[PDB]
């Protein structure tokens, strides 16, 4: 455990004060027995003290998140590109954590949100912590920091009343997006199954800014950071989302933290597209705009190393919540970029953990330490853990022999700016005319869904849209809508009950790009982890022999296998009064379960429905045993359907059935636009 | 009102600083229009300072909430058992805050998770702010303070991945109540439906604690708080509440702003069950202990008078 | 220790950010050579945040002060009066940390001023850290914790416009104590030379309140604290605290400092008077009431152990003014009284440390962290530097098979509040009849003081009194010095051009207590740290030859001598321009220096005043190798004035001059 030494170990002893006077905290001190409680009882003030102190103000964004400790690995000695030590050898090990969140919810929010979500990755090298804080969608809404809290002030909730909770499904939000035509990028990435992904493992990692790559000679190029994860691309639809929301808040999380304990630690390649300084404006736009991608056709990824995440926190809080990323964490080899974005970024983290710690030595907590010595001078401030021994601590300085020294280019490995940069002109507040394209991409990325995923994307923007009130913002949203697609304005304005404005075709094109769409990814690469709920009887021993059977197959292969039955008994992991399809990747009715397709032991009709919800959004369904009729006829499944498996073989109806849970979703089932 | 004086009005004029400079806080100061941005650009840091600092430590319980002003009207003058002000005369009308929350959960978890429910009045009184922080379940779960944060602790989520949200459906709470049998009543009624109200205008406040209440003659009685909702009682079904969690978690706030913004404002009327100090130990049970009730067979209520909520706040952060 | 673990070495290494990136720190970024810094400067940032952020609020009270670490030795096993740990077995060492402070004062205030002083003394036991949290006197000017406010406020500046600083010398101070008679016995000590210590080595430490020592039987009785100086009890006068406080802000944080420095730490024998519980009330008075002392003829002190300091802190900031004492700090075999003072403190320091802090970890802080495992259910909060492993942190619990366990007098080593204590009445906010004595003691006091000494608290009653504005708070206070001491009412009234009122003699006698007087406490127990102003000329290489055979004696002797001179060089040490009187505890001239006695290089007269000032203010003085001390109109035979050509004899005597420490014949007497 990387942060071992910091550890507190509880399993044995008597309970002390902080100071480790042995003390008792089950019954205040009173003036008798029914008497009234003293003030010199300092067993009670310490105890209820340290509770009334517990919480710190949540992350003003990314409030709702869960994290991981883990290892990267070099795929080579990348000199070549960049002088980054972490990077500078085949096999090269560093630890990391990172923490995944949603971005408008606050703490206790649902992980299923429909939002932008957060992947943050701290690298601990042995030159100095190094964070990539970046997002699953590779553009920002707007292409200047000073508009962030705009942008979150319409997203989070109606300041009079604080409604609602984790949406955009809101006026605000919609006013903002119609009227700050940048957002369109990143709005229809969050409107498509980007916004719905089904867990932190399913996603990618983007550091969305152009950074530079600084070689050791000072020469520089343009890099993006993109993690491609090695479990497939994964959404949810909606509908389920939504129920997810409610039966599990803690979906996510719950999931990362299993696939950790079970051995099944997620990976990710971590890439860089890298393109030569000349280039910054060679692809049709500006690579300072944080609102645009390169497309992998002009740019392809050099894989830099393995990301595994393997290890789970000892304790949340002073991990997870306490973890303060900064993209000011840069380490000699990497530079940023004069995208107004990411400039303004630089000064916002620094700050804003003054305002989570309390003070200024949050870099002293053990997960924010770096893995390596400080030598600075740096003094005092409240919480300052440290006994500094040089009683010198300025420079310049003879009493103190010169130390610490100067790092830079050409001594003690300091961090250097690319000196390759410059800047040229008047001291200006404007934006620069090549950040003028809001809409190109938004087609670029549209053009490149399939189908059944345009549908999807069209159904989201019907959802929300429809629940502004607004005439007008709604009006001004199909506007903005038809300068990236006509056929999206018309389809999105028919839910409406409003007309789509005459096509715009400035912006119209046809072209499409790779490594986008979820639906068009093709089927997973492993299906390790994915969950299947069996569903049986305790009225029949015959239906308990086969879920037996099906679990011993299915678990052979990783998958996680849930027996749901009226009661618990050994065998049974789950009542029907708890179970729900949204708790499953597949769903399987074993045959002699088939007379359950009322009881005070579950909500009427909860079997069937929990067969019908997985079969509605695109999960594979089966009936194991050979009876199957019965089951899927009472459920409206066809038996012929692609992704509806019925077989009396155990190993025949696994062998299917484990194809579907790669296939993943049967879009087949979902209707479109004529 | 300290809060008509404190209102902003934003609906005209010229951005400014907090300090009445007028600026812009559209584009950061560059050197050059594809250039670095400036640290003298004192627009952009006041602005994103600001927001950087927005949030603040969330209450360590009742979180997740939602209040609204209203008014307070005594029904008589009630010298006879009391010295309280604001009981002090037929009519005699005070301004009350009431926040309602649920226990558990954080400030952006569900309204409909299973839990207690907070009913915090707070009535600003001629003699002072007197405040009533209650609850819409008569009985608590422990018999001293110095076990709350075991109590809480358990109930929230385990302190290692920080799950499950909102809810006492995970092993150390039931750990807990199993352990500390004083938790049964309480753990009745939240296991009942008063644990998944229909709204906060469909419950009752409690004081929980015995309380006194002293006359001017400095005479004393034992007094329970306990307000009577004049909208009925009236519980969600579970798997409904869960379907809610998801579709709205919301449903609680949004009823008490919407019934507020019709001219429906809910109303209660405050009462009191009112017994001798000889009585403390008279019913089979100590009054001094939180995890019982008084029957209302031995104990009628009074109506002291009427609380009813009827305007909705103007910055939610603020009030 | 804790702090071992947790310190910084920089004599090497390349400059790094907190995160351990290298870095410069020289020179801002900036958009061309003669341009704008920019916002992507992280290195400035993160620089400056640091600094714009170094500032903690002060403490309350006693905000300035200096600290030292040391160790506690018990002579005994205590088994026989206390379950304390500490005090358990003969020989059983204890590492403490001391802090000293004065009480009014803001953190850049004088060392000098005159005030009440802190000795707070934290013993980090091998049963928890166990905290004394006394004063230089013994007993304070209020008799409920609730009061603090209302005499803080008045003794600290006028919030108007925050004038005086560090001085009770200010019509609201002498209003509050004229209203709160309460404060008459500690106004009387730091109207005393207890106000104006010579050094935190030089004065004693005390509990103040009555405490309870608890056997393992559950039986008690009742002590009070007593630290008894190992160096001496001695004193300022005010002329030259005065000068101190201008020349030198940090006299007694210098004096601690270089004492520890040279191998010469301060040491105390720690002490407690120790009655049964039966005489809470036997010796007229009541021992809960914190206004009052037990006379050493009613109870005479144990001597527990030995407290010595003697190695200085690492990083002032980190340990010093981080360092956070809680009378709360209790451990098993001591219990609190029903002291009202004392149990309202219990509730203050562990909030105030929220707000010198910033948040809840403030006992994660190394100074403040014990030197045993801690196992409790306390989680979270700002700053949390612990990764607990316990997932169950409530109890009762089966998840964690139990633990922590429950510690109490039968398991664990528990605490446990002495189990004959009771309560009994209404729930009531009166003060007891039984504190209703305010002038006794303080006239007890007062009497106890030898003649010169009762002159100078009277002086400074004077010098105090006379700079109040208000001519209705001035008669209010003559009344209440009146009802100790009808003589100290007239004499102080003199001054002041006031009448003071009749006698009134309901409290006043004539008896006297021992070990109150600092005057009377005899000679120093060593002279060893006394400082030695030797005053030469550049002039006479014979000047500089007798100077350097003085101090080869004298430095043998524990003696830190500082030769004078108009510009330094080999073997002098301050020139006349930064020397002062108030640097030395005694001054010597060397006979070839008899010239100075105008240059560019020093005021004029400077050298003259130094020995003049050196004996106004009763110092042992001398001429080594006649014109000299006519020129001083010091009397060549005068008590503690010293004239020889032998070195030898001269270093004898003048040794003995320091011992006696003050010549107090050369004080004006009233009549
Ligand atoms: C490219 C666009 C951006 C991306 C990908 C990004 C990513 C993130 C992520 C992942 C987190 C959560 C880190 C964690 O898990 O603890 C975060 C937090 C935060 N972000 Fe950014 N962000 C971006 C833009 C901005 C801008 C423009 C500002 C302000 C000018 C900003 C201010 C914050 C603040 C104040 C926090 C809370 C940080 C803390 O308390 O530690 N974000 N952002
Ligand atoms: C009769 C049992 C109890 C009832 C009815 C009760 C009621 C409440 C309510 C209604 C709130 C929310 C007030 C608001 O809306 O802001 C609250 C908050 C709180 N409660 Fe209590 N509570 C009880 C027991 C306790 C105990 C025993 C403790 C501690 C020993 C305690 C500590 C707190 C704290 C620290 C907060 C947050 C207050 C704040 O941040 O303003 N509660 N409680
Ligand atoms: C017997 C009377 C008292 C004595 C001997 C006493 C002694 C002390 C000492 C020595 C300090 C400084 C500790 C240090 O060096 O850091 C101190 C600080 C303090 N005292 Fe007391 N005091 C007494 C009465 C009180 C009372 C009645 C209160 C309040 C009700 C009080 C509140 C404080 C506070 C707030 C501080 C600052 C503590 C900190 O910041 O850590 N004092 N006192
Ligand atoms: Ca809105
Ligand atoms: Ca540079
Ligand atoms: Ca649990
Ligand atoms: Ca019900
Ligand atoms: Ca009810
Ligand atoms: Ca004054
Ligand atoms: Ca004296
Ligand atoms: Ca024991």
């Amino acid at each position: 455990s990387p942060l071992a030494a910091y550890e507190v170990d509880d399993s044995t002893g008597y309970l002390t004060s902080d100071v480790g006077g042995p003390i008792q905290d089950q019954t205040s001190l009173k003036a008798g027995i029914r008497g009234p409680t003293l003030l010199e009882d300092f067993m009670f003030r310490q105890k209820i003290q340290h509770f009334d102190h517990e919480r710190v103000p949540e992350r003003a964004v990314n409030a709702r998140g869960a994290g991981a400790h883990g290892t990267f690995t070099s795929y080579a000695d990348w000199s070549n590109i960049t002088a980054a030590s972490f990077l500078n050898a085949t096999g090269k090990q560093t630890p990391v954590f990172v923490r995944f969140s949603t971005v408008a919810g606050s703490r206790g929010s649902a992980d299923t949100a429909r939002d932008v979500h957060g992947f943050a990755t701290r690298f601990y090298t042995d030159e100095g912590n190094f964070d990539i804080v970046g997002n699953n969608i590779p553009v920002f809404f707007i292409q200047d920091a000073i508009q962030f809290p705009d942008l979150i002030h319409s997203v989070k909730p109606r300041p009079d009343n604080e409604i609602p909770q984790a949406a955009t499904a809101h006026d605000s939000a919609w006013d903002f997006f119609s009227q700050q035509p940048s957002t369109m990028h990143t709005l229809f990435w969050a409107m498509s199954g980007h916004g719905i992904p089904r867990s932190y493992r399913h996603m990618d990692g983007f550091g969305v800014h152009t950074f530079r790559f600084v070689k050791d000679d000072g020469s520089s190029k343009l890099i993006k950071w993109h993690f491609k994860s090695r479990q497939g691309k994964a959404s949810l639809v909606w509908e389920e989302a939504q129920v997810l929301s409610g039966k599990n808040a803690d979906f996510h999380r719950q999931d990362l933290w299993d696939a950790i304990e079970s051995g099944n630690g997620p990976e990710w390649d971590v890439c860089v597209q890298i393109v030569d300084e000349s280039q910054a404006q060679a692809f049709g736009f500006d690579l300072l705009d944080p609102t645009k991608i390169i497309p992998e056709e002009y740019a392809p990824l050099t894989k830099l190393g393995l990301l595994k995440l393997d290890r789970n926190p000892t304790n949340y809080f002073a991990e997870t919540e306490q973890v303060m990323f900064q993209p000011g964490h840069i380490v000699r080899g990497i530079d940023f970029t004069e995208d107004p974005l990411l400039q303004g970024r630089l000064f916002s983290y620094l700050d804003t953990q003054l305002n989570r710690n309390g003070g200024p030595n949050f870099e002293q907590l053990p997960i924010n330490m770096p893995r390596v010595p400080i030598h600075n001078n740096n003094r005092d401030g409240a919480g300052q853990m440290f006994i500094h021994r040089n009683k010198y601590p300025y420079t310049p300085n003879t009493l103190n022999s010169g130390y610490p020294r100067q790092a830079n280019q050409n001594a003690g490995r300091g961090f250097f700016t690319a000196p390759g940069r410059t800047a040229s002109g008047a001291l200006v507040r404007e934006v620069s005319p090549t950040f003028n394209d809001h809409w190109s991409q938004p087609r670029l990325f549209f053009n490149s869904l399939t189908p059944v995923e345009q549908q999807f994307l069209v159904n989201a923007m019907r959802f929300e849209i429809s629940l502004v009130k607004s005439e007008e913002v709604k009006k001004n949203v199909l506007t903005q809508l038809n300068r990236v697609s006509h056929d999206v304005a018309v389809r999105v304005a028919a839910a409406i009950g409003l007309g789509a404005p005459d096509a715009d075709d400035t912006y119209y094109h046809n072209n499409k790009t790779a490594g986008v769409s979820i639906v068009g990814s093709g089927p997973l690469p492993t299906i390790k982890t994915l969950r299947v709920g069996i569903l049986a009887t305790t009225s029949e021993s015959s239906a308990l022999d086969q879920a037996a059977q099906l679990r011993t197959r299915l678990e052979k292969d990783g998958l996680v296998v849930t027996v749901v039955a009226e009661t618990l008994r050994e065998g049974v992991d789950q009542t029907y009064s708890t179970a729900d399809a949204t708790g499953f990747d597949g769903v399987v009715v074993v045959d002699g379960a088939a007379a359950l397709f009322s009881s005070p032991l579950f909500p009427t009709g909860r079997p069937l429905q929990i067969f019908v919800d997985a079969y509605r959004w695109g999960k594979p369904v089966g009936v194991c045993g050979g009876k199957s009729s019965e089951v899927l006829d009472a459920a409206d499944v066809p038996e012929d359907g692609d992704g509806v498996y019925s077989e009396e073989s155990v190993d025949m109806f696994v062998e299917e059935f484990e194809k579907g849970l790669a296939t993943f979703r049967f879009t087949d089932r979902f209707a479109l636009d004529s």
